[PDB]
């Protein structure tokens, strides 16, 4: 009989790295909601809005950077991803993930992950809406979800990041609207915001499979 697959594969941050990022994420949301530029534009996003409340679904376990959602084999391309030599070799192995930005949209809040070439070997080739189908390099939408609005799915986060990076690719980033302690704040319109970190945040994570 066939072995079924994980619910998903990905890099699971260590306890310390997950907590560090979770805290940084929450501080960004607090700082962003307090920011004059954010308060000004509040009409294109949805007394002040507490974004920690707004993103009212948060990952309950450790934070992670998903590679391939498999749904135990039920997802397209799951078996082909899982049988890869590099996935088997990397299973249980520790990696460093670099985070270059934090972002918010009306649907999601996340961290942008900039994968190394080694790590891109674990990035699936068969994603719906791959980076390449928008002229972005593969794995450009790698992320760690920090929170979701109530009616949103965690998947949305990668789509939101791709849309943000499409825009930044058009150079439509705009002058920074603010200088937060850990970087420059950009208003991308339509309720989309990016904090571009002065120093990339490195987190430690283990590549493996989650079954729930
Ligand atoms: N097509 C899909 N359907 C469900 N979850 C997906 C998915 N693609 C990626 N994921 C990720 O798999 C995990 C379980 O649902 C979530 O963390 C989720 O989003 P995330 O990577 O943005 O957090
Ligand atoms: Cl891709």
């Amino acid at each position: 009989e066939k072995d079924f697959l994980p619910l998903y594969f990905g890099w699971f941050l260590t306890k310390k790295s997950s907590e560090t990022l979770r805290k940084a994420g929450q501080v960004f949301l607090e700082e962003l909601g307090n920011h004059k530029a954010f308060k000004k534009e509040l009409r294109h996003f949805i007394e002040k809005l507490e974004l920690v409340s707004y993103f009212g679904k948060r990952p309950p376990g450790v934070l992670h950077c998903t590679t391939k959602f498999c749904d135990y084999g039920k997802a397209a391309g799951a078996e082909e991803y899982a049988q890869q030599e590099v996935v088997k070799r990397s299973y249980g192995k520790a990696f460093k993930l670099s985070i270059s930005a934090l972002f918010v949209t009306p649907k999601t809040a996340g961290a942008q992950v900039v994968l190394t070439d080694q790590e891109l070997q674990l990035w699936p080739s068969d994603l719906d809406k791959p980076s390449a189908s928008e002229g972005l390099p593969p794995g450009s939408q790698a992320h760690v979800t920090l929170g979701c609005a109530a009616d949103v799915q965690p998947v949305q986060t990668g789509l939101d990041l791709l849309d943000i990076l499409q825009q930044v690719k058009g150079g439509s980033q705009g002058e920074a609207v603010g200088e937060l302690p850990r970087g420059k704040l950009y208003s991308l319109g339509k309720g989309r915001w990016m904090l571009s970190l002065t120093k990339k945040m490195e987190v430690k994570a283990i590549f493996t499979g989650y079954y729930g």
